[PDB]
DNA sequence: CCCGAAGTCCG
DNA sequence: CGGACTTTCGGG
């Protein structure tokens, strides 16, 4: 069975714009895990937009398969389409989709396709179904992969008022120790999103509960502004 | 335009 | 460690 003809048409677009210049320093920057073509987001975008216009987009029938397909694929502009793809079919997401989005999180993994991922994606499920986080959260913290660790994490980031706080400070809590670099800064960054919108009790927690330094520091990153820094 | 959100380099 | 500074992306 061939490739989807939407995905053969997107790699031989893609393939014919590639840039090997930049491809070197962009693979550098994610650290070698990755081949790259070469090509950045707003021309990325273009070459899909240019392969919709001419071949419409797939059916819905057929959405995880594209999206399998170029996830397989070894450039990782096309995990980045594959994502920009997903964001076309957003209507079609639901909770049923949980074990989909868990296996694109724990397969081609770095920063950048689970940042993707995560916040919005899964940000937005667990949103509408608040109930189903304690069938996955608990797990994704017990798992020896450190992208659903942050994923339990940062599926919150968004969630501002709505976030729910003695959740957020247990699954920290749970991974408080943890020598990661990639756990320790997402535990940063949605302390310092969530003191955006209440401030005091991030800085209460930071100020009465471990955390590595580099969570705390980057936790406190503005509103240290706020509170003072003590001789 | 602006600002806020991985990487290298250097005490 | 944490500060200084980098490019790229998203969004106001
Ligand atoms: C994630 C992130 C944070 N800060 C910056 N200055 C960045 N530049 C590119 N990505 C960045």
């Amino acid at each position: 069975v061939p490739m989807h003809p939407f995905v053969k048409a997107l790699q031989e677009h893609f393939t014919a714009h590639q840039n090997p210049e930049k491809a070197e320093p962009m693979a550098r920057y994610m650290k070698n895990h990755f081949l790259f073509l070469g090509i950045q987001t707003p021309e990325r975008r273009q070459l899909l937009k240019d392969i919709i216009q001419i071949h419409t987009l797939p059916d819905q029938k057929d959405f995880q398969i594209i999206i399998r397909e170029l996830w397989d694929l070894p450039e990782r502009e096309f995990q980045a389409a594959a994502l920009d793809i997903m964001q076309k079919y957003k209507k079609h997401i639901n909770e049923t989709h949980i074990p989909f989005l868990e296996e694109l999180i724990v397969t081609k993994s770095w920063w950048d396709s689970v940042d993707s991922i995560v916040p919005t994606f899964l940000g937005d499920i667990f949103l509408k179904h608040p109930e189903l986080i304690s069938a996955y959260i608990p797990k994704w913290i017990a798992s020896d992969n450190i992208w659903l660790q942050r994923a339990a994490i940062l599926f919150q980031l968004k969630y501002k008022q709505k976030m729910d706080e003695e959740l957020l400070f247990w699954i920290i809590g749970q991974l408080h120790s943890s020598k990661e670099f990639f756990i320790q800064k997402a535990i940063g960054w949605v302390l310092r999103e969530y003191a955006k919108t209440n401030p005091d009790v991030v800085w209460e927690y930071v100020q009465n509960n471990e955390l590595a330094p580099l969570s705390k520091r980057e936790a406190i990153k503005h509103i240290k502004q706020n509170y003072g820094i003590n001789n």
